[PDB]
Formats: structure tokens, C-alpha cells, sequence
């Protein structure tokens, strides 16, 4: 039998081991000949394992670069000018690596060039809320101060943007023990922590779903018109530069000025965590200087496009994409994720090979330049836009498949909530101590609902990932699913060159059980959504989290009963679209259980397609126009996490602090109006069409 | 049996005579009493005739009306300031309707309030190139002067914005004989022409697609929030009014300064045309005065919204839609349309009591408060624009359905031309000395088109109507039709009191055959995009016409050849954008007359759907966010004319004057990169989709 069980049987642990290895031998940096060649493998390897055309979609790109022959380096500088200490040009390689060639060394990808000099600025996580801590509560002054920062909670991006609008002249980013060495554990190579030269690397841009700073709406094609750099979205205008916790130690020991607010602005260095400025009385003289030389270079990158023809509905897609260049070797950071979409594939082609196709097209995908800022999956969704939205089903994506080996992670629309449920309770339990278990009971009792009984937490989608323009942007039903840690006692290796094979292989996975339980849920959600006659979306699951979503945003604002009484605050019309949403989508479903005709099908299964995309309101979201869906958008403060009703809640965020309370207050009467109408209009998608 | 020709046969000029009489013996001002009556009249008589359901949808957008116990008046003033002529308060009302009440006096529509006084200056129509003239040319300077404009060639709208941007303090608008009397034939109530106190009244805003100035992007419904006035869309910023040319003689006769540059500037009226400013010697101390009371305010519409659901696709929508507000009894405009609606929706009405069902969902609309900005229908498509955009099919506009007796006038997009063309070839043609003849066969001969022997002239879509948020904002495939007049030998009492039911009965068309074969053409085009198996849209027309787009804007930029190699602009990427557009679209056909399968048929119906919608940039064009067609667009000079390419256009236009020569011509080849982008990805859609 053709169906998902033999699928699912399909996929092997052992591909998913022998593919991580050979994506993970060499760098796969975007715009490199080795990512351009290992693009031409995957590509040759989907034809064979059986897939109807396989194709490269290349597009120019703005990428980033060190200087080879000038490389960056921050000092600490005496009153003289002679540099007494310097910060390290490269990580120690790790056994048996230490000849390998073309190990970018630790940068910030989009970082301008320059030299400042001057005094640190300790800045906690640099999150809007330490910035508010410093400038409102300590009184210090950022403005002409280099900042150091350490990594964690937010996005490196917002990290940068919240520097830059406090004046700084440079940020420095370090990786704090605290945040990347687990209590317990060794160093790699002989445990999983990050060692005191280990570096995360990473881009720093804001481009709030623009993709490619130079082309933002259209792809970066041949005939492309270029905006200048001046007028290039999301660079950062200030220097900035990573390192690791020995030389942020030797930056962090001589500072002076006022001490940490309190102790969650402390790391586990044996430093007093001083947030300055500059450093104690004997080196009062010195200063911090970075020295920035990286190039932003407009370079060719490479996606790959595979296209399995649906039998019945060709013009519906359903995609699984996921990046495949990485900062060095990837062993996490996608390659685990891509071994396990090149095994889907594989799986899904020898189906075919015995003359099964799926229902409707699916589409997989090997994005490039994720990595600078989902370069790849963006210029494709821009050039491909009309199809996508015409015609996209769901879009699921497949970076790393670990990040951890305690329980199952899932971020989806709610659209999806059921077949993550169904679907999980289908597929056996990898963990210890749930052998004969399903997935779905083991992930229930280590990852709890917080508010319901006997079921799992699904988050929200956020950001930072390829996902972005197909949810974001186009509204289309997207999902993600891979092994987490447990959050209660993300990996400190990432970004790192000791992220590799033998980092997953030793003390990750070394079964890739792990792997194999993502790829079913990953290939099983594909499976589903491209032949279940219905599609697998449930609408009433939409009006439930609206509810949730309704009563978060009124809390928020009910902090301010005196200015709702002022200026007539109400959200009942927001809440009253939420009751129509669900009884509109109750409605619905019962006609969905109660209709052999394949007109009201499809134009019911076009009603559950379109249901995401009426979220998308076509003027976007306030000065971010690329961001269009109207109940979930990537946090103003943090990428990697989804907000909820998000023009309400940026118009709500620190309000107290507006100098003219009733432009402040109508604005956010204004985006109450324009949530309330877009859950009113996408109930009405759920209507009788007539 | 149950089809075309029944539903055609059923139609009869004695009912639609019989409507317009109903629909014209009172005024139905938008916002008054009397039009919310005849709305219910007209959702009571749909019912009746056998729709399905028949509802109001009703908004509360921004009107304006002047002053009832404050009226407006221009006055020519003296030193002393003593008034010693004035305007006309009211136009003298035609035989017996003398006793009607109101008759809303001649204004302009949201016109702000003032009293300026001055000099005058005569600007001719008011047009781009008549203020370059007076400005470059003859050095003339409008600033904090009152111009004086006669009505016509283009939108008054833009003859306001013109004048605006010239500096003028006021507009003053009047109706020449040159363009609103016929040679040789008698004014009201003895002919067809405009009487010297007949006045045309008209709405000055420069919307530019937003629908009710208060609420862009969203529908004016109950929890709506509003601009304040001072942020309100599209409304000018200088009092403007219109008199008829019995009062204009009396404002021109004194003029003085300059000679008008040449006979183009030159009406009819015994009139010298000086430009000015201000009058000849002994009068060179009087001034002109405004007096403008008008009030802007917000104030129900109702549209009415009649569903026939369809027997196999009820989620494909044909609209058949037009206006019902007049600015006084609407003889021509809109009831001639809106009583060939009425027979319309009777005659599908007979073929359901029948037992008949049209395949797809035909939807009627009765829109209101057209005459103030295209507000209900806009509105009513924000409210819905999510089921219009994945279900419109088509939308066909039925204003006015006569300006004359000569032949048929189409505008529509390429995808109706064969459409138009075959179903004219089976339509009697209603013209003397043609009986027995086909209609194509009259209109071919008294309408050539200017490249193709033996085809009509069809005009591509402007705006200044109903469809502009269907067509430019939505991307919906949209037509017209109507009787119109000989050009070479619109309507003299247009907008006027003297356009009443007697002008059309007694002048225009006494037989109502005219009416009926506009019936019959609108009808029919409804009818057969309704019902066809397959959609009744060839996309190799719009392959013809892109191409003659292409050699248009590229001779336009070829006048600046020294420009063009300095800053490398190439059409190359657009003409080759048109060839692949022109082989996908010829394979297509192919395909769609190649394939009983009706997944194939609906995905191959929903490529044809989806094409016009493929030409939708959701950026919008340059500065007007719902223009958003990148092939059509109104022209920024002239909201009536349609313009093609019009982002490189503009881009072009009046190039040689900027100061920025680099930058207009990165402007130009930006907008030529938007163009071949938009025309290759909607090319794609047609391709196979898997
Ligand atoms: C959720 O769904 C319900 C449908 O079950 C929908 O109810 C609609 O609410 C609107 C807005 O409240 C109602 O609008 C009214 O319509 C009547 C005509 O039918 C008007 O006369 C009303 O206007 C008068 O009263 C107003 C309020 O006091 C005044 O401001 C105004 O000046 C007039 O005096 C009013 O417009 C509408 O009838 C119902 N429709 C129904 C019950 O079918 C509700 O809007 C949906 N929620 C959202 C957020 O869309
Ligand atoms: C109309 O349809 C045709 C398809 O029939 C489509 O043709 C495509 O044109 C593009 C852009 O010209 C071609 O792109 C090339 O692709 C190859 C790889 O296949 C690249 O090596 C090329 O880049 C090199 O050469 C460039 C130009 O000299 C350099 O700028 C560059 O630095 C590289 O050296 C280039 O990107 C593409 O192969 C074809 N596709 C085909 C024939 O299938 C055409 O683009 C369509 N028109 C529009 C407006 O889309
Ligand atoms: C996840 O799995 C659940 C449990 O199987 C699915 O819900 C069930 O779906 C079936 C099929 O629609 C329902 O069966 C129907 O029962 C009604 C009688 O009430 C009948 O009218 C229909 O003809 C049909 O037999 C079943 O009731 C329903 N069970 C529930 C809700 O407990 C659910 O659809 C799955 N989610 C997916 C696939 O996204
Ligand atoms: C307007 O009317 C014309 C003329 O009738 C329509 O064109 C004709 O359409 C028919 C139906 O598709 C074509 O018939 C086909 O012929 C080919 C053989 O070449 C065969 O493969 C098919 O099975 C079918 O019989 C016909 O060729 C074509 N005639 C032309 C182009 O001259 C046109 O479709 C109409 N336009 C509309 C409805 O929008
Ligand atoms: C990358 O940097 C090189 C080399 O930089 C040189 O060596 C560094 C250690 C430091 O001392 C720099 O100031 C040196 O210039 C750049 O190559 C130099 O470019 C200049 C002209 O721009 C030339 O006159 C020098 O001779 C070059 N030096 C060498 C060693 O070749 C190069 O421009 C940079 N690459 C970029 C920006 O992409
Ligand atoms: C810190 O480094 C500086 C600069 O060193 C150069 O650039 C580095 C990236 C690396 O590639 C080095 O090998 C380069 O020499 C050192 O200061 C320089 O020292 C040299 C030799 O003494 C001298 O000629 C230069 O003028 C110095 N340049 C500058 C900009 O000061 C410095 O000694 C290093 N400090 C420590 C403590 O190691
Ligand atoms: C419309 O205008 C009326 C009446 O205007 C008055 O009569 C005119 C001929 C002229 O002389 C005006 O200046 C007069 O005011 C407005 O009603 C007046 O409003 C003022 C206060 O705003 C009041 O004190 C007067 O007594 C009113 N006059 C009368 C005759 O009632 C009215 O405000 C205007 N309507 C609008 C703006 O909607
Ligand atoms: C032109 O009209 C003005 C104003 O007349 C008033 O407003 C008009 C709209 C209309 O409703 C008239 O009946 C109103 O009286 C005349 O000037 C006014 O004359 C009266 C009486 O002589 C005087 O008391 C006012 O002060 C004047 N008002 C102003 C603003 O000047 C004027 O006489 C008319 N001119 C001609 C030639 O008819
Ligand atoms: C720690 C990790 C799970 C992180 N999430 C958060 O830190 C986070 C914080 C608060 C919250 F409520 C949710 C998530 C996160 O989402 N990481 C992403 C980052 O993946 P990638 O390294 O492939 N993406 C790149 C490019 C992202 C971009 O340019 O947008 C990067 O972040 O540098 C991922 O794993 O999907
Ligand atoms: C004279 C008439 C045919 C005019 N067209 C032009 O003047 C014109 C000029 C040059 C050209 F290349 C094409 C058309 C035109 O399009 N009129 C329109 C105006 O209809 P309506 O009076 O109902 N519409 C209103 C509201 C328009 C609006 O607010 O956009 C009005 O114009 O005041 C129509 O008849 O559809
Ligand atoms: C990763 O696997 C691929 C595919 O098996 C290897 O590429 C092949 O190498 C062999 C031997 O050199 C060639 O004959 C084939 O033509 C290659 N096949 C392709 C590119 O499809 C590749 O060498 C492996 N890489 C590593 C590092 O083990
Ligand atoms: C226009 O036609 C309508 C419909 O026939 C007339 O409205 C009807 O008037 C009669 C007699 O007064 C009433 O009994 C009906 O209830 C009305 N029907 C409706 C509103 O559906 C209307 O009087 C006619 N108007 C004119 C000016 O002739
Ligand atoms: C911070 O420092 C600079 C002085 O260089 C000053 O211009 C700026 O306004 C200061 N901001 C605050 C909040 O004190
Ligand atoms: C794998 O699981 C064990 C057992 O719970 C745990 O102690 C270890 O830290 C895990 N490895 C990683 C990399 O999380
Ligand atoms: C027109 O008139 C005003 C003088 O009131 C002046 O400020 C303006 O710049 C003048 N423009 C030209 C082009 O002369
Ligand atoms: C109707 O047709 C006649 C005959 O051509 C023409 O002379 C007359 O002017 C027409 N009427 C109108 C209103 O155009
Ligand atoms: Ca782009
Ligand atoms: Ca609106
Ligand atoms: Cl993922
Ligand atoms: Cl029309
Ligand atoms: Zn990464
Ligand atoms: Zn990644
Ligand atoms: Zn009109
Ligand atoms: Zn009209």
C-alpha cells in the first residue's frame, strides 16, 4: 500500500547520519564555490531519488565578507596609542580541522568599516528594557560609547538597532558563560559547551521582511534595478564586532563607573559587571578600539527547487524548505535539518518510483543565504509571489532538526494544531522511558500546555528563519517541528566552527533517533497536507487562540483605565469579531463533515487555503510594510519571537512614556479598528461563498 | 431553452423606458432621504424579480453640501467693495419642475470654505500643459491669484490640483459653449444643449483610488476610525466653484493683460480670453470675490447588493454593478444605466423562476455616492476585498448607457476583446440604414479601430467610475459599454437640472433601442462570463496589446537618446518580458483547447482568473498606494484617461525639467525593472503549473 505509514517506514536513521556527514566536511558559506557545488550535488541527488525537475533559482545578492588580507580585531589602547591587548583573529580549530581551508573567521555579517574609539558601555543583553534601565533609571549616556553586549533572549539584530538609537558609536557582541556553558558539562571537543575562544557568528541587519537590502519587493534578477547603499534596508550605520568570553573577559575586568543594577545583569565571569563608563581610576586613560574592515559585496547564491507534480491538484503546494549554506560546517545549523529533508525526498521518490504521486505539487527546497538574512527564500517568494498566493497550501520549514535531545518542539499557525496533534499520536516516542509510547504522550508530559489538560505547547511563529515571507508576508500556513532541550535545568556551540558532525554524532544524537522522530513529523505534516482529500486545517482552532490572543491585548491596555475613559477605548469591536470568528467557523465545520462532490470540496478546501491568507492586510503593518499578517508578527524588540495583534500591541508598547497621550491613544484605537475588521473579514472567507 | 438568446429576448425597451421614468422624477442626492428610498424601492423590486438575496450594505463616509441659508456666490467687486455683479444662485428649473423641491444648487464638491478676493487669471482647461504655457511660456504667475477654468478634456479633479499647485487662491469653473454647445442645435428644453445659466456640477477631490477620504484601506463601518479633516485623502485646499456661461461672459469681458498665447485658448463666448491677471485699464481696481459655505460631513450610503447563486461554481463572482446617486434628477447619468440594470436583473430573474441557475455567482450592485468619489462602491469592495480578490471573475460597470446615438462605445481589458467582439457579431445593430446587420458591422464601420482593419476601436479603461477599485486596486478583469456620439461632427447638460428623463425621451433616444442593444451588450457579456464552461478570456490579446504598450513608452524615452546612453537605460528586459508573455500565452491556448476533466477546466478557468490579477504590484504605483496595476492606471494628468506603463510614464514625463538628471533616469529604469517583472511573472502563471 501507497500511504503515509510506508512513507514514514521509509526514512532511515542511518541516510539521515551518512547525508549529515557529507554536508558538514567543508564550509558551506553563501556566495562560496563550495556552497554553488554543493548545491549542484543536492540538485543532481533529488533527480536521481526520483523527483519530476530539479532546478537552481540564483538571484544577486548583498552578502558580507571579512577582509582576507585585513582582518578585524578590537584592542584595548593605551594613552599613547599602543594597543596593549588584542582580541583573537580566529577560533582555534577543533581535531582533525585544523587544516581545513576557508573557515570564515568570527565577523558581524553587514558590519560598516571603521575604527572607533572610546569607552565601554556594559549593556546587559542590550534588550529595549536594559537600554531603558540605563537611560531612565541609571542616567547613563550611551551617545559616543562603544557597547558591549552579551548575546542571548533576543536577536542580534534588535541588539544592534537599540544600540544604534541610544547613540553608540560600536557594539560588541561576547558570548557570556552564563548563557553558553551549561553547569557540568566540557568544552567541545570533549563535552558540548562553547570554549572561552569559541565565537557565534551572525548578521546583524534589520530588514524586517525586505529580504535582499538592495531589491526590496522584487527578485534580485539579472535586470534588476539596485538601490544604492545609501538606501539599502536594514544595515547597521555603526561597527560591530563578536568575540568570545576569554577576550570579553580582558575587555569587562577594568571596568568602572556605576555598578549592575542588580543580578540579572550579571554573568557567571569573575568580573564585577560594571556597566561603566570606561574603565576604574588606574585605566582611566585607556580606551577600547575596533578595528572593522569587512566588505558588503553584491554575490550570486543558489536555491534548489525540487517539484513533485501533484495527480490531482498540481496547481496546489505544498512546500518543505529549509537553508543550506551555513556560517562554517553547519553540523547543526542546517545541515541536520537539510540531511533530514534530503531523506524526505529520498522517501517520497522511492513512492514514486512504484508509480504513487501525491494529491497536490510538492515543492522542496535547499534556500541560500538564510544565513544573511533569508536572502534565498525571500528573492524566490518575491519572484514566485503570484503562484504562492494563488495557489500555496502550506509552507514547512526544515533547519536544524536539534537543538537539544529532551522533547519535540512545534511553532505553527493554529491552522495546524490538529494535525500536530493527530500526527504525533500516530509516531512511536524516541525518548528513554517511553519506549511503546507515542510521540504525542511523551511531548504532552515533558512540554505541557500551560493551559490545557493533556495536551502539548505549540508556540507562536516568530522569526529569524526561512519561513518569514511565506507566513509574514503571504500568508500562507506554515510550520516548523524539531527536538528542544528542557528549558527548566538555544545550544552553546552555534554559529561556532566546533559546531560539526562530530558534535551531533558524539553528544546529541548518536542513533539520529532524534533525527528520524523530526523527520516523520516534518515529512508525515508534508505527507498530510499534500493528500488528505480535505485539507488538514482546522478553522475552529483559529477562534480559540483569537480569543486567548483578544484577551491578552485588553489586559495590556486596561493598565490604563484612566486614559480608556478618556479617550474611549474600546475593544469590542475586536471582540466581537472573535465571537463571529467562532461561530462562523463552527458553522463551517459542520459543513465541511456534512457535504462525492468535488466542486464544494475544492471550494471548501479553497476556503481553508485562503483562511491564512485573509489574515494579510495589503498595506502592512506601520513602517513595516512587509509584514502583513495582522494577528502574528515577528516582536519590534526581539525578530525570533512572534508577537500577537502586533499593530496593537507596538501602538500600546510603552505608551506612559508618549510626550502627546492623544495621538498615542487614537493610534491605538486606529489598529484596534483594523484587527477587528481583518478577524471580521477572514470569518467572512468562512461564510456561505453565496 | 435556457440560454443566451433566452435571456437577450426576454429584455425589452418598453421597461427599461418605463424604469427611467420611475428612477428620474426626483432628485437622488447622495446621503438624502430620497435615495436611501429609492435603494429600498430597488432592493424591494430585486426581490421581487427572483433573487436569491438582496441586501443593503450601508457606510458613513465623507459628503459635502452647501450651505441651505448661506449660499455660494461669486461676486466682480469694486474699490469701495460693493458687490456689483453676482452669480447665479440657482439654475432657472426646466418646465414643469419648477415646483420640485431639492434641487441641490450647482457647487463643488468639497470645495473648503472661504471668501478670497483678486485678480483673475484664465488658464484655459486647467491642464498640465496650459499651466506650463502660461508659467514657462508666457511667464505668468497664478500665485495668490483666482483662476478661472472652463470644464473639460479632463477631470475637474485635476484641474483643481493643477491650479493648487500653481498657487492659485480659488478656482472658478464654467462651461464654454465651445465645449458644451452644438453648433446648430437648440438649448433645453428646445434641444440637446447646455443653456448660458445651465451649470455642471462635480466633486474636485484627487483620491486617487482611496474611496471615503476618512478611512483609506478599510470600510467605513460603525467601529471605523477616522482621519481628522487635516489628514483626510484627496481634498483641496482652495475654494473652488462652477457657474454657466451666461455668468462667465460677465467675469471674462473685462480681462485684461495678455492675449490668449494662440486659438486653442480661445472658446466661444464674445470674449477677447486675455490671460490676465486681473482686468483692462478702466476696471483695474475691481476685484473678484468668492463667497463658499459648503460643509464636509459624514453621512450614510447604501449600496444595494443582489446575489443569483450559481448552480456549479457559486464561489466565482460576476458583478454587474453601477451607480444610483445623481447629482439632481440623473436622467442620463446614472439612471440610463442603472434602468438597464433593473431589466438586467428581471430578465435573469425570469430564467430562475424558470428553474434556470447561471453557472457562477452573478452578483448586482446599486452604488451609492458615486458622484462624491466611487465611495460606496470602494467601500464596499474594502469590506470584501478578500473575497474578491480569490472569487471576482469580472466585473462589468453600468453608468450611463447613452451620450449620444451614433454607435457602441467598449472600453475593457485585452482579456474581453474576443469576448466583445463575437458577442457583437450576434447583436442586431439598432442604427439607420444597418437593419439587418450586425452590431459588430455598425460600430466596425463608424468606429475603426487605428490599426486593425475590419475591428472596432475598444479604448482601454481610465477611471472616473465605478470599476477603478475592481480594475487598478484589485485586479479584477473589467469592461464597459455604452452609446455614444460621433467625435468627429461629452454630453452638453451633463451633471446640469436639464439632464432629466424629457432630454432622453424626447432627444436622445425616444425608441429606447439604443438602450436596449446596451442591454443587451452588457447582459450579454454578464451572461456569457456567468455561464461558459470555460472563461470567456483570451490572454493572447493581452500579449498584442503589451507589445504595443512597449513600442509606445520606448519611443516616448527614445526622444532622449543622449540620456539613454549616458545612464544605460535598456527596454530590453521589457520587450523580452512581452515575447515570453506572447510564446506562455500562445501555449497556453494551445492547452486550453487540448484538455471531461473538470480539476484541469477549474485549474485552467483559475489561470485565466487569476491573469489580470497577476498584473497587481501590492506596492502600488509611485506616491498612489491603491493604484496597483502596473499595465493600467489613470493618468496623473487626467483621472477619466486610462494610461499604460503608466510607472515609466510618469517616470518619463516632463523628464528634460528635473534637476536631477541621474536620478529621473534611475528613476525611469527602476520603473522599466517593476514593468518586465510584472509582465514575465504574470507570463508565468500561465505556464504549466507543475
Ligand atoms: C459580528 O456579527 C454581527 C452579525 O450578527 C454584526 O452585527 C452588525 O452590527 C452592525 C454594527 O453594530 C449593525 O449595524 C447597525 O445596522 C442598522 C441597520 O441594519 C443601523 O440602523 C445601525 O445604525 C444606527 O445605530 C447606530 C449605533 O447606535 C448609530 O451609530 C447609527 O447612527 C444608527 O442610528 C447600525 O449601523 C448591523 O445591523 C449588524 N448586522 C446584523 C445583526 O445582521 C457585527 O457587526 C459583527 N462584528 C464585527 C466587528 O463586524
Ligand atoms: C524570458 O524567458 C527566458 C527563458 O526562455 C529567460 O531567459 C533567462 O534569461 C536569464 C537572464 O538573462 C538567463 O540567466 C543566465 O543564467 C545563467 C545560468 O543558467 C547564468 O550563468 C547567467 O549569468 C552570467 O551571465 C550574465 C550576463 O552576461 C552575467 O551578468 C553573470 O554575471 C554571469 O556571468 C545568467 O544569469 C537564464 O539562463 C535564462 N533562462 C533560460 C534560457 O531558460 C528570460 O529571462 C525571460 N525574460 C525576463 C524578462 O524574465
Ligand atoms: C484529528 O483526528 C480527529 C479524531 O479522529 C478528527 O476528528 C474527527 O473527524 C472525523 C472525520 O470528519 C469526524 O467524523 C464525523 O462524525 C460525524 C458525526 O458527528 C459525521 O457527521 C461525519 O460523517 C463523520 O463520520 C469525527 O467526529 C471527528 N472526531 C472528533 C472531532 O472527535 C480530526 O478531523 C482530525 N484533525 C485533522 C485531520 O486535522
Ligand atoms: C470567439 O469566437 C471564435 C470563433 O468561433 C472562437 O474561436 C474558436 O474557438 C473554438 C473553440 O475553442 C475553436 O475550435 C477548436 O478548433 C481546434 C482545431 O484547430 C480543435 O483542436 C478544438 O477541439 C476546437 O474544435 C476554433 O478553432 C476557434 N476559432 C478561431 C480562433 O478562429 C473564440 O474562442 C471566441 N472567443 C471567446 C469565446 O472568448
Ligand atoms: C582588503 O585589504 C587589503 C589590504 O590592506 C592592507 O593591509 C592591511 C594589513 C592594512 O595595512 C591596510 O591599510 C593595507 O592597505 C586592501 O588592499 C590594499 O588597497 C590599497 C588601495 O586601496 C593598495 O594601495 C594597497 O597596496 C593594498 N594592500 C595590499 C596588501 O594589497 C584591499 O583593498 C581590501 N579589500 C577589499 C576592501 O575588498
Ligand atoms: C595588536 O596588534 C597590533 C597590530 O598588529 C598588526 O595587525 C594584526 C591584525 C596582526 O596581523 C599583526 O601581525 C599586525 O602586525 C600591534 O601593533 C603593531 O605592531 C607592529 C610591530 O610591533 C608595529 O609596526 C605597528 O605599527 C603596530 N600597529 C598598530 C596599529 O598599532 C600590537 O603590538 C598588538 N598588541 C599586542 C599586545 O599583541
Ligand atoms: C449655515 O449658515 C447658517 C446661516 O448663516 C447666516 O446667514 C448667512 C446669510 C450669513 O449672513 C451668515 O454669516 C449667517 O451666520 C449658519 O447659522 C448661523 O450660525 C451662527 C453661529 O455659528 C449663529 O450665531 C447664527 O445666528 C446662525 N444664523 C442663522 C440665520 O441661523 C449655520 O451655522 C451654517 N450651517 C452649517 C455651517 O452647517
Ligand atoms: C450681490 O449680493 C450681495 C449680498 O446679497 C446677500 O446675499 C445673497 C447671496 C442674497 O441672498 C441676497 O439677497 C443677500 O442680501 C449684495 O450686497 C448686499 O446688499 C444688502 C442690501 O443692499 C446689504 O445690506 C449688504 O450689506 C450687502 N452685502 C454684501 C456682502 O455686500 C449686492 O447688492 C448684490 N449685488 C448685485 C449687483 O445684485
Ligand atoms: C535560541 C533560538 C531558538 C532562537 N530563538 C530565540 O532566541 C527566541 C527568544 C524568545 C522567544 F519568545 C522566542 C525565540 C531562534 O529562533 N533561532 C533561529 C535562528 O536560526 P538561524 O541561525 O538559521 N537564522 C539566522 C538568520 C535570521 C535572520 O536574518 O532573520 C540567525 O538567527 O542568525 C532558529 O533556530 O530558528
Ligand atoms: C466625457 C466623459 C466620457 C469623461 N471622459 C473624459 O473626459 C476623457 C478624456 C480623455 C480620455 F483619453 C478619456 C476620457 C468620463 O470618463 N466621464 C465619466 C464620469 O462619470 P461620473 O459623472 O458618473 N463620475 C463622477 C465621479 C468620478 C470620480 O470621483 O472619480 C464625475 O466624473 O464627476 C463617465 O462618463 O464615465
Ligand atoms: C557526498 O556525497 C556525494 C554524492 O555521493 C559525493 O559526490 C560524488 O562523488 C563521487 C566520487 O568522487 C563522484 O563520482 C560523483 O559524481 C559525485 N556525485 C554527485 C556530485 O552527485 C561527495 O564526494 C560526498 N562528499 C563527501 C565530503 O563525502
Ligand atoms: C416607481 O415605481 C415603484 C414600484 O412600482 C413605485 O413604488 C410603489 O408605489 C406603490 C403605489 O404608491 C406602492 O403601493 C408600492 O408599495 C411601491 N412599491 C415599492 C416601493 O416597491 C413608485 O411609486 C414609483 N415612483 C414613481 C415616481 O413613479
Ligand atoms: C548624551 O550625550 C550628548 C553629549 O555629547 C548629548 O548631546 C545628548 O543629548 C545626551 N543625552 C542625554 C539624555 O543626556
Ligand atoms: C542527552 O540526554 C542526556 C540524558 O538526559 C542529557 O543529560 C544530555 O545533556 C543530553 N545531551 C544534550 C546535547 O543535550
Ligand atoms: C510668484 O509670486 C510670488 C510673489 O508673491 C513669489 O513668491 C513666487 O516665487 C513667484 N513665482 C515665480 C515663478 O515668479
Ligand atoms: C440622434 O441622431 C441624429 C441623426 O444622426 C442626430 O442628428 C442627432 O444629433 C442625434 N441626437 C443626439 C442627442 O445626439
Ligand atoms: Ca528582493
Ligand atoms: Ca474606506
Ligand atoms: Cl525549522
Ligand atoms: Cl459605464
Ligand atoms: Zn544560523
Ligand atoms: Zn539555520
Ligand atoms: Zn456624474
Ligand atoms: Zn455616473
Amino acid at each position: 500500500k501507497h500511504n503515509m505509514k510506508a512513507f514514514l517506514d521509509e526514512l532511515k536513521a542511518e541516510n539521515i547520519k551518512k547525508f549529515l556527514y557529507n554536508f558538514t566536511q567543508i564550509p558551506h558559506l553563501a556566495g562560496t564555490e563550495q556552497n554553488f557545488q554543493l548545491a549542484k550535488q543536492i540538485q543532481s541527488q533529488w533527480k536521481e531519488f526520483g523527483l519530476d525537475s530539479v532546478e537552481l533559482a540564483h538571484y544577486d545578492v548583498l552578502l558580507s565578507y571579512p577582509n582576507k588580507t585585513h582582518p578585524n580585531y578590537i584592542s584595548i589602547i593605551n594613552e599613547d596609542g599602543n594597543e596593549i591587548f588584542n582580541t583573537s583573529l580566529f577560533e582555534p580549530p577543533p581535531p582533525g580541522y585544523e587544516n581545513v581551508s576557508d573557515i570564515v573567521p568570527p565577523f558581524s555579517a553587514f558590519s560598516p568599516q571603521g575604527m572607533p574609539e572610546g569607552d565601554l558601555v556594559y549593556v546587559n543583553y542590550a534588550r529595549t528594557e536594559d537600554f531603558f534601565k540605563l537611560e531612565r533609571d541609571m542616567k547613563i549616556n550611551c551617545s559616543g560609547k562603544i557597547v558591549i553586549a552579551r548575546y542571548g533572549k533576543v536577536f542580534r539584530g534588535n541588539k544592534v538597532k537599540n544600540a544604534q538609537l541610544a547613540g553608540a558609536k560600536g557594539v560588541i557582541l561576547y558570548s557570556d558563560p552564563a548563557d553558553y556553558f551549561a553547569p557540568g558539562v566540557k568544552s567541545y571537543p570533549d563535552g558540548w559547551n562553547l570554549p572561552g575562544g569559541g565565537v557565534q557568528r551572525g548578521n546583524i541587519l534589520n530588514l524586517n521582511g525586505a529580504g535582499d537590502p538592495l531589491t526590496p519587493g522584487y527578485p534580485a534578477n539579472e535586470y534588476a534595478y539596485r538601490r544604492g547603499i545609501a538606501e539599502a534596508v536594514g544595515l547597521p550605520s555603526i561597527p560591530v564586532h563578536p568575540i568570545g568570553y576569554y577576550d570579553a573577559q580582558k575587555l569587562l575586568e577594568k571596568m568602572g563607573g556605576s555598578a549592575p543594577p542588580d543580578s540579572s545583569w550579571r554573568g557567571s565571569l569573575k568580573v564585577p559587571y560594571n556597566v561603566g563608563p570606561g574603565f576604574t581610576g588606574n585605566f582611566s586613560t585607556q580606551k577600547v578600539k575596533m578595528h572593522i574592515h569587512s566588505t558588503n559585496e553584491v554575490t550570486r547564491i543558489y536555491n534548489v527547487i525540487g517539484t513533485l507534480r501533484g495527480a490531482v491538484e498540481p496547481d496546489r503546494y505544498v512546500i518543505l524548505g529549509g537553508h543550506r549554506d551555513s556560517w562554517v560546517f553547519g553540523g547543526i545549523d542546517p545541515q541536520s535539518g537539510a540531511a533530514v529533508v534530503h531523506e524526505i525526498v529520498r522517501s517520497f521518490g522511492t513512492l514514486k518510483k512504484e508509480g504513487w504521486r501525491p494529491r497536490r505539487t510538492i515543492l522542496f527546497a535547499s534556500w541560500d543565504a538564510e544565513e544573511f538574512g533569508l536572502l534565498g527564500s525571500t528573492e524566490w517568494a518575491e519572484e514566485n509571489s503570484r503562484l504562492l498566493q494563488e495557489r500555496g497550501v502550506a509552507y514547512i520549514n526544515a533547519d536544524s532538526s536539534i537543538e537539544g535531545n529532551y522533547t519535540l518542539r512545534v511553532d505553527c499557525t493554529p491552522l495546524m494544531y490538529s494535525l500536530v496533534h493527530n500526527l504525533t499520536k500516530e509516531l512511536k516516542s524516541p525518548d528513554e522511558g517511553f519506549e511503546g509510547k507515542s510521540l504525542y504522550e511523551s511531548w504532552t508530559k515533558k512540554s505541557p500546555s500551560p493551559e490545557f489538560s493533556g495536551m502539548p505547547r505549540i508556540s507562536k511563529l516568530g522569526s529569524g528563519n526561512d519561513f518569514e515571507v511565506f507566513f509574514q508576508r503571504l500568508g500562507i500556513a506554515s510550520g516548523r517541528a524539531r527536538y528542544t532541550k528542557n528549558w527548566e535545568t538555544g545550544y552553546p556551540l552555534y554559529h561556532s566552527v566546533y559546531e560539526t558532525y562530530e558534535l551531533v554524532e558524539k553528544f546529541y544524537d548518536p542513533m539520529f533517533k532524534y533525527h528520524l522522530t523530526v523527520a516523520q513529523v516534518r515529512g508525515g505534516m508534508v505527507f498530510e497536507l499534500a493528500n488528505s482529500i480535505v485539507l488538514p486545517f482546522d478553522c475552529r482552532d483559529y477562534a480559540v487562540v483569537l480569543r486567548k490572543y483578544a484577551d491578552k491585548i485588553y489586559s495590556i491596555s486596561m493598565k490604563h483605565p484612566q486614559e480608556m475613559k478618556t479617550y474611549s477605548v474600546s475593544f469590542d469591536s475586536l471582540f466581537s469579531a472573535v465571537k463571529n470568528f467562532t461561530e462562523i467557523a463552527s458553522k463551517f465545520s459542520e459543513r465541511l463533515q456534512d457535504f462525492s462532490n468535488p466542486i464544494v470540496l475544492r471550494m471548501m478546501n479553497d476556503q481553508l487555503m485562503f483562511l491564512e491568507r485573509a489574515f494579510i492586510d495589503p498595506l502592512g503593518l506601520p513602517d513595516r510594510p512587509f509584514y502583513r499578517h495582522v494577528i502574528y508578527a515577528p516582536s519590534s524588540h526581539n525578530k525570533y519571537a512572534g508577537e500577537s495583534f502586533p499593530g496593537i500591541y507596538d501602538a500600546l508598547f510603552d505608551i506612559e512614556s508618549k510626550v502627546d497621550p492623544s495621538k498615542a491613544w487614537g493610534e491605538v484605537k486606529r489598529q484596534i479598528y483594523v484587527a477587528a475588521f481583518t478577524v471580521q473579514a477572514a470569518a467572512e472567507t468562512l461564510s456561505e461563498v453565496a
